């Protein structure tokens, strides 16, 4: 049932959010770091300073090797394993067990996260963008097939200021974790979870790019990935509205590349002074698109270090991208985003745990309708 499922994700944006899967037989149980932006099945097996815990194939009496080498490059992070196949469950999921291609990671690089408490990633997006090659079955594609579990998922992500870290319901939607409107957008082609912005506001304000631009050179919803990436010149034109916005402050060297931290006295940050990021979505009929409001809730991401807790501190959650626009997880935070692969659309609502402040509040408002007809793919 849906409210089984409930808050059975914990982590946050910063490290990752991660579910309890188990592999093998008997079940060995592993946290799995939930990926919408990758389609590899992966687990830790075999030492490593990071890692708690990790799959013992030895000990798995249904263990099969494939005999064939995987290795996997991210933007960030990369690892290197042998495949298998194995039983896997999720015991706050679906009530099956399901036989899945699995990574047994042995050889990595910056890819674990020191007190990430996870040990592996599961990849749930499409097989053209597997590796080896599209010829590896992704998990949720074994999960449909061998299974009567309808073909979608939907993802709840939490952030720390609004333990539970989110949902992760599979099969449906749970509307208890939503309020208002379910808007959808088209997902333009099956590999990653693609889609396309038709439009970017930076408070209210245009940004007035040819549309193709804020897909270069696609974009996506990714769950595995911390910010919001963007294109050079798209990433360019939104630091400098947000710097104009928030002039009355002056920040760091360094903040702005995301990788300084500005503090302020607790409880007192100026959320005022930082613009709300509207992303207008293309919609599901001609020219007409919705939009989803960002709040700096979102995109200053607050960090939980023990040494810094005397104060607010945060990073700025947004960087510049060289392989297009990634909706990473904070700004899937406060929405419920509904993975609907079997009518080939994502829909976003807001969630329940929903970002706010007494002004201002993260939203998915539409329709809207736009005059030109320019088509904003950038692939055909
Ligand atoms: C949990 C967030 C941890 N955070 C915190 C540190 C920065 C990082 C790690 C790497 N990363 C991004 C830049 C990334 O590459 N994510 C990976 C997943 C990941 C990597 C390493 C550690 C944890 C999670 C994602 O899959 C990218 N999708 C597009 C993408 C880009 C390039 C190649 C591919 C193929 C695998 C299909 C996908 C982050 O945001």
């Amino acid at each position: 049932s849906f409210v089984e499922m409930v808050d059975n994700l914990r982590g946050k944006s910063g490290q990752g959010y991660y579910v309890e899967m188990t592999v093998g037989s008997p079940p060995q149980t592993l946290n799995i770091l939930v990926d919408t932006g990758s389609s590899n099945f992966a687990v830790g097996a075999a030492p490593h300073p990071f890692l708690h815990r990790y799959y013992q194939r030895q000990l798995s009496s249904t263990y099969r090797d494939l005999r064939k080498g995987v290795y996997v490059p991210y933007t960030q992070g990369k690892w290197e394993g042998e495949l298998g196949t194995d039983l896997v469950s999720i015991p706050h999921g679906p009530n099956v067990t399901v036989r899945a291609n699995i990574a047994a990671i042995t050889e990595s690089d910056k890819f674990f996260i020191n007190g990430s408490n996870w040990e592996g990633i599961l990849g749930l997006a499409y097989a053209e963008i597997a590796r080896p090659d599209d010829s590896l079955e992704p998990f949720f594609d074994s999960l449909v097939k061998q299974t009567h579990v309808p073909n979608l998922f939907s993802l709840q992500l939490c952030g720390a200021g609004f333990s539970v870290g989110g949902s992760m319901i599979i099969g449906g939607i749970d509307h208890s974790l939503y309020t208002g409107s379910l808007w959808y957008t088209p997902i333009r082609r099956e590999w990653y979870y693609e889609v396309i912005i038709v439009r970017v506001e930076i408070n209210g304000q245009d940004l007035k790019m040819d549309c193709k631009e804020y897909n270069y050179d696609k974009s996506i919803v990714d769950s595995g990935t911390t910010n919001l990436r963007l294109p050079k010149k798209v990433f360019e034109a939104a630091v400098k509205s947000i710097k104009a916005a928030s002039s009355t402050e002056k920040f760091p060297d360094g903040f702005w590349l995301g990788e300084q931290l500005v503090c302020w006295q607790a409880g007192t940050t100026p959320w005022n002074i930082f613009p709300v990021i509207s992303l207008y979505l293309m919609g599901e009929v001609t020219n007409q698109s919705f939009r989803i409001t960002i709040l700096p809730q979102q995109y200053l991401r607050p960090v939980e270090d023990v040494a810094t807790s005397q104060d607010d501190c945060y990073k700025f959650a947004i960087s510049q991208s060289s392989t297009g626009t990634v909706m990473g997880a904070v700004i899937m935070e406060g929405f419920y985003v509904v993975f609907d692969r079997a009518r080939k659309r994502i829909g976003f609502a807001v969630s329940a745990c929903h970002v706010h402040d007494e002004f201002r509040t993260a939203a998915v408002e539409g329709p809207f309708v736009t005059l030109d007809m320019e088509d904003c793919g950038y692939n055909i």
